[PDB]
């Protein structure tokens, strides 16, 4: 029922005018696809969905040197929970280059993560709740995506 | 659910691998915004949704000179049905400049057209059915959007 555009600058987070919940979706658009970037520290780029208390509902980290993608969750003060992994970074972004889009579907009990047209993981939730803020962490010198990512949100749906 | 990406060059159309149906959505992304494009005849740009038969489920036409976004429909060999209007084009895109996006949600009885964040019209369908074809018609000289517009679909939702 509603569309919201957010211009997330690398290293910052943002509050949503419309909360993301079951039936909703968010898509992080990047205007570049740096697959020859430096080495992550240890991450090159991260995309996250936070709960109102600050807990990471979905933490997605890309690591080129380690050539793997990380998927986890953690309460605002708690420890990183059970790690989920997927090898072959460059392979996910296949078919499309010069840019890339990452989508997260809030299926209620699971977060479907889609890179371009390819579903990379049907991530079972370790923490529930609606998402009120997103973030994009990376440094200009080593992020796989553009310095400014455009996360567009589609809410109201259900 | 699934995500589909289609690059559409001005004047062409494309078959969807996944049809847009009730509860689904499409977002055409333009890398440019030209509000001084020139004289359309009478259209500067049009975005469309067709069904197998070829019917115009929804015909979105942008017109700078006439300063109006027209919305209509029509059967295969039929005449245009009842036109709907939204005056002042530049005003709908107010908010972002170097680019723009147009989303279309299929809510069964109505098509909800949203330009960027602004919902421009609650178009009650004059013809129902599934969308098998997306289309972007314009010339490389008078289009308000970039020469190639990227259509992204969100399906399987409901």
């Amino acid at each position: 029922q509603g569309v919201n555009i957010y211009n997330i600058s690398a290293g910052t987070s943002v509050d949503l005018a419309a909360p993301v919940t079951t039936g909703d979706g968010v898509t992080f658009f990047s205007s570049a696809l740096n697959l020859n970037a430096g080495a992550g520290n240890p991450n090159n780029t991260t995309l996250n969905l936070f709960a109102e208390n600050g807990a990471y509902l979905l933490h997605i980290a890309f690591r080129l040197q380690e050539n793997v993608i990380i998927f986890n969750s953690r309460q605002p003060d708690g420890p990183w929970l059970v790690e989920q992994r997927v090898s072959d970074v460059a392979n996910q972004f296949a078919g499309i280059d010069g840019k890339a889009m990452v989508t997260v579907f809030d299926h209620g009990d699971k977060y479907q993560v889609v890179i371009n047209e390819k579903t990379v993981i049907q991530y079972t939730k370790q923490i529930s709740g609606l998402t009120s803020s997103l973030s994009y962490n990376a440094t200009e010198e080593t992020s796989i995506f553009s310095t400014v990512v455009e996360a567009v949100t589609y809410t109201g749906l259900a």
